[PDB]
């Protein structure tokens, strides 16, 4: 899985952890070992959500199934929670878009996994 | 709904004013209110277009519903227009990919829009 | 068609002409003519891979058709190939969504294809 955080908050405000945190916690959700998650944050963006600057984030996870109807408003909770301690952005102003990735659209090691 | 522009064109030629303003034209155009409008502007970037380094950007649009064959027509009109006159983009050298997401795949505020 | 790579390795680590050879060899490996393809590389990200800040990148490659179960190998090898032997990341340490666009869903030029 790969989950990919874009972020106006600046980079001094991302703490040291913070990727590593996301990557134990998001091995748990998804109950995939943490060797197979990717983590990516991208601090000190030109955003606006609802015309406003405030903290905000524009967030994305993939992953080869573990997407579905339940398991996406689970993660959505898991992860506003993190993004609402941790880099202190309002629930109200996170979208996050879930791609379930078929095996054969999802390239690793030279392969992809079909 | 969410807009995110990738752009070679440095910083300090991105418009003061241009976020609000993309913010206000496509919620003139999805029919969406402006609180539900997320806009990511992305400058500076190392990437080239067949090639060239010239002026170029990548670009993405999502929303639930909203998103087919002449409506695509009207935001990529819309948007190389916006991009060719604040940015100075040509439109040739533009790709906008239009992503039509099924509500219970966003989430937001601790849950999705399903 | 269009290429992302976001990767953690530093800028002056990618080498002159990177996103030319890219352009090149993915228009090669589509079959379309290199004025079509555009490539973005995003170096001096903070990322992880398995929880590991080694060397690692997160790629994205849409294009309208040429995209399936023979040819997502056959790009895979290509582009891991190319990132480990100019940017000097493991292929274990890659990941890359492919994205088959429909042409309704591709703007450019004002218009869509």
């Amino acid at each position: 899985p790969m989950f990919i955080v874009n972020t106006n908050v600046p980079r001094a405000s991302v703490p040291d952890g913070f990727l590593s945190e996301l990557t134990q916690q998001l091995a748990q959700a998804t109950g995939k070992p943490p060797q197979y998650i990717a983590v990516h944050v991208v601090p000190d963006q030109l955003m606006a959500f609802g015309g406003s600057s405030e903290p905000c984030a524009l967030c994305s996870l993939h992953a080869i199934g573990k997407i579905g109807g339940a398991q996406n408003r689970s993660y959505s909770k898991l992860l506003c929670g993190l993004l609402a301690e941790r880099l202190r952005i309002s629930p109200d102003r996170v979208y996050i878009n879930y791609y379930d990735m078929n095996a054969a659209n999802v390239g690793w090691n030279n392969s992809t996994f079909a």
